[PDB]
């Protein structure tokens, strides 16, 4: 079962950040985390929801294929482009096109978090009632990696390639950020970084989230997990 | 018609290399080259033949799926790993299992060079009679990029992802080297670098080959095209 790794807390203590890193080698049956309690806590996914949303976009035909171009003077974006930027409008538009009933059906098939899309079809993952844990992110990414989600293998492949963010001779990193917004310290915002690294014949799944009350701490969402994975010899510093 | 860009020749003269670079924006209908005569000349593909070989191996089920692992005590390799290193025995095994008849059929469907696979089923692209031009490489990569090759879309996407060699926020480079060896006096070897860059919503296809008689010149197969494409503002860095 998910085991606790106290050594990783040092990277959090260094920056005085409250949050969780879940890292799994080969499968979701071999995970480790610095914070047992927090690993299972559900938080708004924010832009990490672009992962299921792009898959359902393709599956429903709202996104024609991997070459779909998205309008925002306004330069158009590729699917990878729309994933990376804050194309708030892009993914708001794809969700409206998909619509409540189809979105609900796919989130139930994907076992995505609390599966609650209340709060507005074009904003539920930003302002709505949707919540998901770090553990559930890894399990979903593992299903994507194995082409086991309820979607064609071609559409899962198309989203896997669009998520590539770092390539090296030895490994490819697929990842996605997310940020709810700063909040108050009665209700701190949440920042995320989730993904997986194919290194040789091995695969590592990861999911990070943290409390964030100032936009200046945004970089930590990638530097903390990168320092941890660099320590394990998975990716370069 | 392909235009001849006289100025690119300066990157070749700088290193006293004889070669050709073909770079096309959007489709093979808008290509430029330093030398029209050599753009059409067919050369041994060497390891650039790992591209078609990987698609055919998946198409025939010799390669099970993207998660197939190959034996080299050196560790096993992934498909991306086997594509990148010299794992000549890997692709030799693949070709043997595909066999001559299916191999001939798929090279015709692919319009792959002169389609001459005579001699050994496991050495034709290494030391045999198979030859392909830089323009033909570009046409073949364009067909792969569009999923127009005679193979499933899934297998095309699996190969395209295994070819990712550089990832940046603005673009993904997919590429493949090749090197036939140093050859002889009246018959130098050939070195290649072919691929395509997906930059925003645009795509550029490229194919470079040069004569090579000394292994110390091998890195020019990437620096000459990189210099040219960076000059055109495609990848710089």
């Amino acid at each position: 079962s998910i085991t606790e790794n106290t050594s990783w807390n040092k990277e959090f203590s260094a920056e005085a950040v409250n949050g969780v890193f879940v890292l799994c080698k080969s499968s979701s049956k071999s995970c480790a985390t610095n914070n047992l309690a927090r690993a299972s806590k559900e938080y708004l996914p924010a832009s990490t929801f672009k992962i299921p949303s792009a898959i359902i976009g393709l599956e429903t035909g709202v996104i024609k294929n991997e070459h779909q171009v998205f309008k925002w003077w306004e330069r158009d974006l590729s699917l990878r482009g729309a994933i990376q930027v804050s194309a708030v409008p892009v993914f708001q538009q794809i969700a409206r096109e998909v619509g409540e009933v189809r979105m609900q059906k796919y989130l139930k098939k994907f076992s995505y978090g609390n599966q609650n899309i209340s709060g507005g079809i074009d904003k539920f993952w930003l302002e709505g009632q949707l919540r998901i844990s770090a553990v559930n992110q890894v399990e979903f990414l593992e299903s994507l990696f194995l082409n086991k989600l309820s979607a064609s293998k071609e559409n899962q492949l198309i989203v896997k390639e669009a998520l590539v963010t770092e390539a090296a001779p030895e490994y490819l990193v697929h990842s996605k950020t997310g940020f709810s917004g700063v909040g108050t310290e009665s209700n701190p915002g949440v920042a995320w970084w989730v993904g997986w690294v194919e290194k040789g014949t091995e695969v590592y799944f990861f999911a990070f989230n943290m409390d964030i009350d100032n936009e200046n701490k945004l970089p930590l969402r990638k530097s903390i997990p990168t320092k941890i994975m660099a320590s394990e010899g998975i990716i370069g510093g």
